């Protein structure tokens, strides 16, 4: 389709229905949205969760929302409202909406090395307290923020055990089941990493959900890769595909914005720099201050990124490219002008007998404050299974079923 | 005026070393000794402005940093717009100075002192809020048979556009002639004239 042009990274194309399919039914009077978000004193020893709620269908003046906030078996915080938001403009409020402000004395916060979670209940109910429905997600206490030059969680720099991750399986190629999610995790925090890389695209719903009860920092991505086009600008440049790409990173945002274990935005992957991506980079800073944004197209320190974030920079060594240079990482931060942390979108190229070199980066990034680390490319071979004559399974790579023009190996970089 | 005619950049210096002190600025940071410091910068700056061979002031050499070198480097920038003012006492990136300016750090290794770390240069330039240039007022030191691993800074200060170069330390061997019973001239160093506690060779530091 149209949407193939936004869909070109460097896996397998495949087709069909290949998540979940559900049910769902809602009564007529609705909750239809809601967010949580939380806020700090200066040393993280009190906190505000602040719930905002939205019903769709028709008010009355007995209808309320309570919001619960549960440690295990312990309420731990509460509050009540009936539907009206605070005068916004000239002509008024949301009368379909309510906001809530819980206090929480000493809140356990959340990290990648203790993933304290709290449960929020959202309930729609009447006065006399009749329920009509309720919704609930996990939350964590946490802050992430730019200060100085560094990026920052509850007040302590990062520094990022990362590696990028492919949703693929051998026999079922793009289906995700949670068993071959949970194998994945336990081996990465087994292998001392902290952080994980959607690349390139948003994730089966539940892998969210691991990352926050496990512990991994989450980079959550947009589906847009436009690397085939010449330019690679040519559609991100384009005011006719802002519509389209605007889809792509506004549905995401809207999904995933309630995960503690998300911690940074990104615009996509290798589609040059244009027009759409500023457009796109503000849209995210307005609807939700809480997060950076990082992207990495158009030579990795655009207008569109909160984070130089370099594809296979070296530690000591310049690439002079024209227009897309790609400077030594102790060199790039330095650049005149140049404030903002770095940190690797793709580093150390992991295919096949590979990884030579690595022991230098590493030293790098506990040497200098503003290099906060990287994600390796990347977790897991793509490759697939095929039968001989004798039904004895074997690996596949591009080529292999006849396709062309195919790329070869060059779909087999993992460490595993 | 011979800088001028034939053209060199001079780093013009105020005469204020107090290096023997303990600690280093106990008179720098006292208020009665800001008279004496200030004659020493507001004299040179009146008599050397109109140069064009000086292109940066200097408030003095190893004495710390001390509040009187903070006035007098405001005093400088209000009476002379046109030139920088550096200092390196104190750390080398206090407020009293407009460029980064250490004395022997290394290229790509740390020397990290309690109170006034050497930084390596790469590094130093991207320290969080850092955004000034670095100049090193001394590096490689040329004592006797020595400049070896000469050629790393200069590789550094190519490839990075905020290293702009430094001054080695030093040009001019400060040894005196003796003579011997046959009248014969020989090169002498500290302790050569009966002086006491002295130095030894540390006076020769020159690359002639
Ligand atoms: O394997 C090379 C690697 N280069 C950079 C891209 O972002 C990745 O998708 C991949 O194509
Ligand atoms: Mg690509």
């Amino acid at each position: 389709s149209d949407g193939s042009y936004l869909e070109d990274q460097d896996m397998w194309r495949m087709s069909g229905i290949f998540r979940d399919v559900s049910l769902l039914h809602k009564p007529t009077t609705q909750i239809s949205d809601f967010h949580v978000a939380t806020r700090f004193n200066d040393d993280f020893s009190r906190a505000v969760l602040e719930a905002e709620v939205q019903m769709c269908g028709e008010l009355r003046d007995y209808l309320r929302v309570t919001v619960s906030l549960w440690q295990g078996e312990t309420q731990v915080a509460s509050g009540t409202a009936p539907f009206g938001g605070e005068i916004i403009d000239e002509r008024g409020g949301y009368a379909d909406r309510v906001t809530l402000r819980l206090n929480v004395e000493n809140p356990k916060l959340w990290s990648a090395e203790i993933p304290n979670l709290y449960r929020a209940v959202v309930e729609l109910h009447t006065a006399d307290g009749t329920l009509i429905e309720a919704e609930a997600c996990d939350v964590g206490f946490r802050e992430v923020r730019i200060e100085n030059g560094l990026l920052l969680l509850n007040g302590k720099p990062l520094l990022i055990r990362g590696v990028n991750r492919h949703e693929h399986h051998p026999l079922h190629g793009q289906v995700m089941d949670e068993q071959t999610m949970v194998q994945d995790i336990l081996l990465m925090k087994q292998n001392n990493f902290n952080a994980v890389r959607c690349s390139h695209y948003p994730n089966h719903p539940l892998w969210y959900t691991l990352c926050d009860r496990y512990g991994l920092y989450v980079v959550d991505e947009a589906n847009i890769e436009t690397h085939g086009m010449v330019p690679m600008n040519r559609l991100t440049d384009d005011p006719r595909w802002l519509p389209a790409m605007s889809e792509r990173v506004t549905r995401m945002v809207q999904r995933d914005r309630n995960h503690p274990s998300v911690i940074i935005w990104s615009l996509g992957n290798e589609s040059g720099h244009g027009a759409n991506h500023d457009a796109l980079y503000r849209w995210i800073k307005s609807v939700d201050p809480s997060r950076p944004v990082q992207y990495e197209g158009g030579g990795a320190d655009t207008t569109a990124t909160d984070i130089i974030c370099p594809m296979y920079a070296r530690v000591d060594e310049d690439q002079p490219f024209p227009a897309v240079p790609k400077w030594s990482i102790k060199k790039w931060l330095s650049l005149p002008g140049e404030t903002r942390p770095l940190i690797l979108c793709e580093y150390a190229h992991a295919m096949g007998n590979s990884l030579g070199g690595f022991a230098k980066y590493w030293q790098a990034f506990r040497q200098y404050p503003r290099l906060q680390g990287g994600f390796v490319w990347d977790w897991v071979d793509q490759s697939l299974i095929k039968y001989d004559e004798n039904g004895n399974p074997w690996s596949a790579y591009g080529g292999d079923f006849g396709d062309t023009p195919n790329d070869r190996q060059f779909c087999m970089n993992g460490l595993v």
